[PDB]
Parts: C-alpha cells; sequence; structure tokens
C-alpha cells in the first residue's frame, strides 16, 4: 500500500506520522513517502508565531473544536518528558487584551487557569480596559518540522523535494492514496475558491526579557489584524497583520510599521530589541477546514485522497486532532480493500 | 550634611537613592557617598536568583512585610515604562510545588492571580502534589545594580573602593550620618552574633526556552534547600541549597551535584542547557532584619548610624520598603536638627 503525502509544512508531516505510527504494525506492506517543493525552514509553518490559541469567536464545524481539544492534550502531555523543547514545545503564560467587555471564549476550559484579569494587572496595560490570562503552550514550527522529520526518518518514511503538477501524475507515479496537505497552494492541483491566503508578515526580536505573551485584539479590524507579542524558544514573534486575499510574498514597508509601532506602544522596552528577522507567511484561509476524502479516476487503480486544508491562522493549534482525523479516514479506506 | 552609606549591594544603593531623591531638594548642602569594598558583578545581589517571592511562613516583625508589599508595588509601577527592562525588571510567572496541602503564603494578595493548581497543572510536576500558581516580578541584581550606580552617578552621589575598618574611622573623616547596609559582614564593624551567612550555590545556564520560575519546597530540609529553577533577563539560575552557618566563598562538587541532578529532575529539558557559571552567594540571614537608628560617640561629635542589613534570602524583594524606611529615620534625625522636610 503506497501512500503519498503532498506536503511537509505542520500538517503533511504531522499527518504523516500519525499515519505511519497507527498502522506500521498492522499492514505490511505500507509505504510513506512525501512529496513537497519547499521543507523547512521554508514553509509557512515556519513563519508561524508557534502558540496554541485558537480564534476568539467558535467555529462553524464543530469538530474543529475537538481537534483543536484533541492538539493541546496531546501537546501538553509531552511536558515532564526530556525532549519536550527539542520538539519546539514549552509552556508559556500571557494576556489577552481588548478595549472592552466580551464573552469567555470556547476554548477556556482547554487552556490552564484561564481567568479574567483584574483591575491591577490591567494598569499594566494603560491602552485596554478589559481582558484575559491563562497558560499554554509554545509550539514553534521550525522546530517541530524538525522534529518530526527527523521522527519520520528513523522509521524509514521517505522525503521527495518536487513540485507536483497533479493529482494524476503522483496516482500514475504509483501512489494508492494520497494525502493532500498543501496548505494555501491547494487550488493549484483543485481549484477551491473558498480558499484564500491569510497573509500576515511577522517580525523576529532578540528580546529575552520578554515570558509571556500578549495579544491584543481590535474587534473593528479582525483578528490578528492588532498587535501581538510572542515569546519564541529563542526568539520573540511581533505581529499585527493579518489581511485575506493578498498574495504579495514580499515584506511590505507599510506592515512593517504597524507592527514594530503597535508592539513599541504595548511594549515599550522593545526599544533596546535587536531585529533579527521578518517574514510574511500565508495561512490557508477557508470557512472550514477541508478534511474529507475523495475518490479520483485515472486508468485503472482508482486511487483515493484525503485533503487536509485549509486550517487559517490555527495549524499549529489544531494539527493533531486533524491528523487523528486523517488516520481514521485511512483505515476505512484500509477496510474497503479487505487490507486487514 | 555629609552621609556615606557603606554597602554598594541592592540594600546600599537603594538606600541612597532614596535619601538622596527624598531630600536633595530641601537639603542644601547635601553630600551622599558610597563606601564599599565591592561593586557589581562581586555582590551577593549580583548572585541572587532574581525573583520576587518572601518566605513562605509569616515574618517574626510584621513590619517586613509591608516592606515587601511595598516593594512590589513599587516595582510594578515601573512594568508600562520603556526602561523596565534596563532596571532589570520583568513580569514572570510560575510554579510553588509542595508534597502536600499547606497554608496560603501571606503574600498571596501581594502577588498577581495567585491560585491553587490544578490536577492537570500537577501531571506536569511528577514528584508533587500541591502548590501555587502566580505572577510576579524578575529583578535581576546584577542589572538593577547597573541602573542603581548610573542613577546615583547622574545625581552627583560618589563611590569609593574602600575597606571600612570601623564606624569611627569613617565619623572622624567627617560623616554626620552613616547608613550600614554592609549584608553578611556588618558584624566586623560591630559584633551581632544574630546575623549569620546563608550560604547558597547557583548554576547560570543557557536554556531560553524556560519562561517560567518552579521553585519546589522540603518543608522538613528547610527553606531553599529544594530545587529551584528562576528564568532571569537572558539566562535561567538554577539552585537547591541554602545552609546557614557556612563561611565556604568557593563553589563545591556536592552542591553543583545536588543542584543539577535535583533541576534536571524537576526540568528535564535542561539535559541540552549550557552551563554557562556557577556561583557562591551569602545570605545576610538574621531573625529579622536589623534597620534602626544608633547615636555613635567620639570626642564628644554625635554620629548618627542608620542600619539597614540582614536581609536573608529576601533583599531583593523587600529592599525598597526598607530603603523607604531608612529615609523616614534620616527625616527624623533632620527634625531633631531643627531642620524641615516639605
Ligand atoms: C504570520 C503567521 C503566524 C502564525 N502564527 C500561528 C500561531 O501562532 N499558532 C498557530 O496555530 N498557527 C499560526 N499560523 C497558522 C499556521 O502557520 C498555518 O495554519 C500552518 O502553518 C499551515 O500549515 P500547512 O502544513 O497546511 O501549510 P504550509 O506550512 O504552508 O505547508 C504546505 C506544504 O505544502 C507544500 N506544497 C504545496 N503545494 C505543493 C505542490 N504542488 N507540490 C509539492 N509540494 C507542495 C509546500 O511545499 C509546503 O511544504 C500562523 C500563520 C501565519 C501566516
Ligand atoms: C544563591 C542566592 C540566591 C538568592 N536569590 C534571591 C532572590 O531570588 N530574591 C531575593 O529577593 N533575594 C535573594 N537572595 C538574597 C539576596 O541576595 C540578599 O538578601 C541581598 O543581596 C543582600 O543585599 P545587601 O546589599 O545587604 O548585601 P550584598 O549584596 O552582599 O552587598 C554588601 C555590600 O557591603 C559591602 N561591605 C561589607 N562590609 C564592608 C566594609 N567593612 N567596608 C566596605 N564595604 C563593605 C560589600 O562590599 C558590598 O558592597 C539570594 C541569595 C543567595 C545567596
Ligand atoms: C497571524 C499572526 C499570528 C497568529 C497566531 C497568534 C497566536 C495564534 N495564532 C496567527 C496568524
Ligand atoms: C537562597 C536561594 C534562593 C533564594 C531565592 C529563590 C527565589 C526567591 N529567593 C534565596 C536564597
Amino acid at each position: 500500500m503506497r501512500v503519498v503525502v503532498i506536503g511537509a509544512g505542520v500538517i503533511g508531516l504531522s499527518t504523516a506520522l500519525c499515519i505511519h505510527e497507527r498502522y506500521h504494525s498492522v499492514l505490511q506492506p505500507l509505504d510513506v513517502k512525501v512529496y513537497a517543493d519547499r521543507f523547512t525552514p521554508f514553509t509557512t509553518t515556519d513563519v508561524a508565531a508557534g502558540l496554541w490559541q485558537p480564534y476568539t469567536s467558535e467555529p462553524s464545524n464543530p469538530q474543529e473544536a475537538n481537534w483543536n481539544q484533541q492538539t493541546f492534550n496531546y501537546l501538553l502531555s509531552h511536558i515532564g518528558s526530556p525532549n519536550a523543547a527539542n520538539m519546539g514545545l514549552t509552556p508559556v503564560s500571557g494576556y489577552n487584551l481588548f478595549r472592552e467587555a466580551v464573552p469567555d471564549p470556547y476554548w477556556k476550559d482547554m487552556v490552564l487557569g484561564f481567568r479574567k484579569l483584574t483591575p491591577r494587572e490591567l494598569d499594566m496595560f494603560p491602552d485596554y480596559r478589559y481582558g484575559w490570562f491563562n497558560t499554554s503552550l509554545i509550539l514553534e514550527g521550525r522546530k517541530y518540522l524538525q522534529w518530526l522529520t527527523e521522527r519520520l526518518t528513523e522509521r524509514g518514511v521517505k522525503f521527495f523535494l518536487r513540485k507536483v503538477e497533479s493529482f494524476e501524475e503522483v496516482a500514475r507515479g504509483g501512489a494508492d492514496v494520497i494525502i493532500n496537505c498543501t496548505g494555501v497552494w491547494a487550488g493549484v492541483l483543485q481549484p477551491d475558491p473558498l480558499l484564500q491566503p491569510g497573509r500576515g508578515q511577522i517580525i523576529k526580536v532578540d528580546a529575552p526579557w520578554l515570558k509571556n505573551f500578549i495579544i491584543t485584539h481590535d474587534l473593528e479590524r479582525g483578528i490578528y489584524n492588532s498587535p501581538l507579542i510572542i515569546p519564541g524558544l529563542q526568539a520573540v514573534t511581533l505581529g499585527g497583520t493579518f489581511q485575506v486575499g493578498n498574495w504579495n510574498e514580499i515584506n511590505n514597508i507599510q506592515d512593517h510599521n504597524t507592527i514594530w509601532e503597535g508592539c513599541c506602544r504595548l511594549e515599550p522596552t522593545l526599544k533596546d530589541a535587536k531585529i533579527v528577522g521578518e517574514y510574511t507567511g500565508f495561512g490557508p484561509v477557508r470557512p472550514q477546514v477541508r478534511l474529507e476524502r475523495e475518490q479520483l479516476r485515472f486508468g485503472s487503480s482508482n486511487t483515493e485522497v484525503i485533503h487536509n486544508y485549509g486550517h487559517g491562522g490555527y495549524g499549529l493549534t489544531i494539527h493533531w486532532g486533524c491528523a487523528l482525523e486523517v488516520a481514521k479516514l485511512f483505515g476505512k479506506v484500509l477496510e474497503e480493500r479487505n487490507l486487514l
């Protein structure tokens, strides 16, 4: 049984590993390969701020709430292990800041120690009048990618750096199942006009004194179009733009300014932070994650495609529940093929 | 008038600045000088883990509670300012871990968001069954010392390398008031057998991924004789020994081991941390802080000494309240001499 996962971003590798760990022991042969035209550090996952937190508003599909939860508990269960940091994983506490009262988020009980900020805490943030405190996890994408590829490699999964032109060519090259984990570029293999790039720019900074995440919201502005500060493993991420529809891969001057001034005002000590790097990523924005299976027909073998894309600005946050779901759909595929 | 502060640790410089800021404008001339035989980075303050947290048990003098509180609110009021990190100041959250239930600490309301740990949080710390979460402040001693000396220097206060042999010599050199901020060595200038060194050893480490403080307690072995982990401004402090009565200034292997294994078991990711330095400090341990006024006589001139030493393992935590108290006593000294504040 030959499985090609297309994509080496967080979604690809997580899904690839989950499939292998679930079925290596029961299927023989099972051959899993990863194709992609960029690997770390060249994916959007690499640019990700690296924090577990869903959108403040609930999701359309309630399965996603669950996929987030599964992802959190998965990640939390690693805290305590010697290799947590090598995976890019470590606990962080921080603040969500609003200019007025808002409902509690659907994920309040999933995180650790959710509570509302007290009048004292707020004086720390002059420009805001309401907010939350909680404890969550950093998942640094660059590092987690390095961990997964190593974990994949150790188990004999093989990587191929290449550009897939169609699902057809890959099936024709001998894939029985295709897991489509192509992020914002899924539309090149099958038009999907619900999928748009969520263009976010970030500034990477050396400011090791900052131990807490700080995320502001501007309800009249759209999610992550207000300043945010997220301590990483060895640097800090500064953001404040997330504009959907823009396909520009290059850094922009106006965005640099919006992020720097917004964050400098939020966290004035930034005046002495050294700028280390500036990047631009595309979140695969979609009303809903596409995680379903599809039957494609070329030549003689019917080939099965399982999509797993459109995780917007929360791919790190939801990834494991999504992989888990794909490996189950895959199980069904094995079934119908009397393969167990 | 002429004021000599003896000591350039956190207590000396704090007290010096507070006195200057309160009385520069009302006394003329006011001449404040600092004498010490070590400055940053060679004081015990420099070796301090750098975290705001009093002892878990209540203090003998309840005033120290207030002094801790004042210190916290003072420091908190700077969060939001551009210069917070330059002062060595930044917020941190973390965990206090116990093997069994304990009373809430007297300072629970002073910190931010004190609460008890939940069963899930405890899963992160296999060896422990009860604890707290809260948010507090880092005050890195090395950095704060640098800030204070700069702030002192800008206001014309002058620093002198000098080992003081007696209070007499300094008075005879023309000091009207002496502020005694000599830490654990105060006994050299006036015996005080209540003062003992609290020898603590620490390992400084590069483990930037660790954002939270983690302090374990062993109620039977005494305070800070159980592993503790404190993220600093650009490195992490690892500890687990605090033995009173030992005057050994050299690092020892047994303590290095107690700290490394204890902390590696607490925080297993430390396996990849690079060791960047190892130190040994002496906390000026005392049943309580000596902060009182004393009149000394040498040849019919009255010299006024105000002591401010014996802050044990909490000098950073309590310093500002203690400085504030010294300024008050100094104000009283002025009153008695018919001099007028405000
Ligand atoms: C600035 C920014 C900050 C973010 N911060 C966070 C955060 O803090 N927390 C969080 O949870 N999420 C965050 N996100 C969202 C998260 O980064 C994304 O949802 C996630 O990285 C998308 O992962 P992916 O694997 O689906 O796509 P990608 O990471 O882009 O990977 C896609 C892969 O598909 C491959 N590919 C595509 N088409 C082809 C083809 N035809 N042939 C071969 N290979 C192909 C690419 O080479 C690539 O390897 C952020 C996003 C941005 C832009
Ligand atoms: C390992 C360790 C970790 C600690 N961690 C923390 C923590 O996280 N938080 C906290 O609040 N506290 C902590 N402490 C306690 C804290 O370090 C002390 O309470 C504080 O540093 C004492 O400050 P000080 O200025 O009185 O003494 P010091 O910092 O020792 O300064 C003493 C000064 O007096 C001078 N001096 C003495 N005698 C003479 C003389 N005859 N002539 C001239 N100069 C003289 C010295 O040269 C020096 O300048 C820790 C202590 C240790 C050992
Ligand atoms: C753009 C910018 C930042 C993000 C992060 C912030 C915290 C979780 N998602 C997503 C998208
Ligand atoms: C010895 C060792 C450590 C300490 C610190 C740990 C946190 C606050 N006091 C004091 C004394």
